[PDB]
């Protein structure tokens, strides 16, 4: 009946605003295509959605690389990823776009990324130590703070998008194919991110979201890691996703969130959330995960997983949490 209350990023609100138009205007951006023959496809890695990736080698200098060929997708979408990748290139822990080559495989070309010898995310989880997790979480935070400071929301933060070469302690945040430029007052598509990592704002159709979305997804990751339940919030659909969350954060804070921003609750919700108390994080601590848990980790996770997007810690203040006190601190 009314309408929802507007919202804006609590930090880096207008980093794109006064930057040259070329920076964020990706649909008019045109690319100087690299050469397809410079790379030799060696093996097909994994199995990608609307895109297939391969292990490969640059013929001109035998450097190992990963070629990502794009499938039947709209131009402006390819441009968006390319433009975002080029802009963030050089930033801490951001995957480096080594090249973009033209190839008539389906009206779509290919993206060349630096090679990351990452351990199968599924087996790696099970071998990390308390320090490894604090270290890696810190590295991801560096990537988010930098990208957010460069005006980009990743929108698909999850274990599958964090390549980790554990032997080299090298970490890269990948798949910027859903990333978007933040503009205050803008209403974005709530599709983005994987179900299990979607912030409440996406689940209740709140379109004026921001960088803080990535912080919720990061929280879901953290939770799955320290508690060893991957994923932590496992819902069946958007509606069930929020229910899984409420069974932990409670329903009261959820109801307070929707009222604060005057959110139109869909018929499918009024009776599905029910009534749940706020559960304590210590409840999920058992003999299989206690070594990756600590009071600061719990306090940290608690400041990340908040219904209200504006209340969640920003990447930078997350890096200032005691949870990361032990982590290196050499700043270089
Ligand atoms: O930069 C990437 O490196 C990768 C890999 O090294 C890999 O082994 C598998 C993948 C993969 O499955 O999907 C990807 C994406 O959708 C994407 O946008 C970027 C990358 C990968 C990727």
């Amino acid at each position: 009946m009314s309408g929802p209350v507007p919202s804006r990023a609590r930090v880096y609100t207008d980093v794109n605003t006064h930057r040259p138009r070329e920076y964020w205007d990706y649909e008019s951006h045109v690319v100087e295509w690299g050469n397809q023959d410079d790379y030799q496809l060696v093996r097909k890695l994994g199995r990608g959605k609307y895109s297939e990736v391969f292990e490969a080698i640059n013929i001109t200098n035998n450097e190992k690389v990963v070629v990502k060929i794009l499938k039947p997708v709209k131009k402006k979408k390819i441009k968006r990823e390319i433009k975002i990748l080029e802009n963030l290139r050089g930033g801490p822990n951001i995957i480096t776009l080594a090249d973009i080559v033209k190839d008539p495989v389906s009206r779509t070309p290919a993206l060349v990324f630096e090679h990351v010898n990452n351990t199968d995310f599924k087996q790696l989880y099970q071998t990390l130590t308390d320090y490894d997790i604090r270290f890696y979480m810190y590295e991801i935070l560096k990537a988010l703070d930098y990208c957010h400071s460069m005006g980009i929301m990743h929108r698909d933060v999850k274990p599958h998008n964090v390549m980790i070469d554990h032997e080299h302690r090298k970490l890269r945040l990948i798949d910027w194919g859903l990333a978007e430029f933040y503009h205050p007052g803008q209403e974005y598509n709530v599709r983005v991110a994987s179900r299990y990592f979607k912030g409440p704002e996406l689940l209740v159709d709140y379109q004026m979201y921001d960088y803080s979305l990535d912080m919720w997804s990061l929280g879901c990751m953290l939770a799955s890691m320290i508690f060893r339940k991957e994923p932590f919030f496992h819902g069946h659909d958007n509606y069930d996703q929020l229910v899984r969350i409420a069974k932990v954060l409670g329903t009261e804070d959820l109801y307070d969130y929707i009222d604060k921003y005057n959110i139109e609750l869909d018929p499918r919700f009024n009776d599905i959330l029910g009534r749940h108390s706020r559960k304590r994080w210590e409840r999920f601590v058992h003999s299989e995960n206690q070594h990756l848990v600590s009071p600061e980790a719990l306090d940290f996770l608690d400041k990340l997983l908040r219904y209200d997007h504006q209340s969640r810690l920003t990447a930078r203040e997350a890096m200032e949490h005691p949870y990361f006190y032990t982590v290196v601190k050499d700043q270089a």
